[PDB]
């Protein structure tokens, strides 16, 4: 697509680099406020890198008693067993508890 991006119409969050190695500027414009810049486009610009060094270390405790697996008893870090995970082969289900934090692991059956 054509790279119609600019500094003033921008998205506040993300710093606004350009493709030849070198940074530019920062979005003008944050998607909260309204804007009327008009002039757009800027070739210089490739993309905007927004800061964020923490997207990771947030799903890992993502075990949950409805979307778990069937064959392992999801228990709760509070040192007692919540339920076995409802999760079936396939299963059509998807509960509020995606990802339930209040859990611990899932405890199966040592055959």
């Amino acid at each position: 697509d054509r790279i119609c991006t600019n500094c003033c119409a921008g998205t506040k969050g993300c710093k606004y680099f350009s493709d030849d190695g070198t940074f530019v500027c920062e979005g003008e414009s944050d998607p909260r406020n309204p804007k009327a810049c008009t002039l757009n486009c800027d070739p210089r610009i490739a993309y905007g890198v927004c800061p964020r060094s923490e997207e990771k270390k947030n799903d890992r405790i993502c075990t949950n008693c409805c979307a778990g697996t069937k064959g392992c008893k999801y228990f709760s870090d509070d040192g007692t067993f919540v339920c076995e995970g409802e999760s079936d082969p396939r299963n059509p289900k998807a509960c509020p508890r995606n990802c339930d934090p209040r859990i611990a692991y899932g405890i199966c059956p040592l055959a």
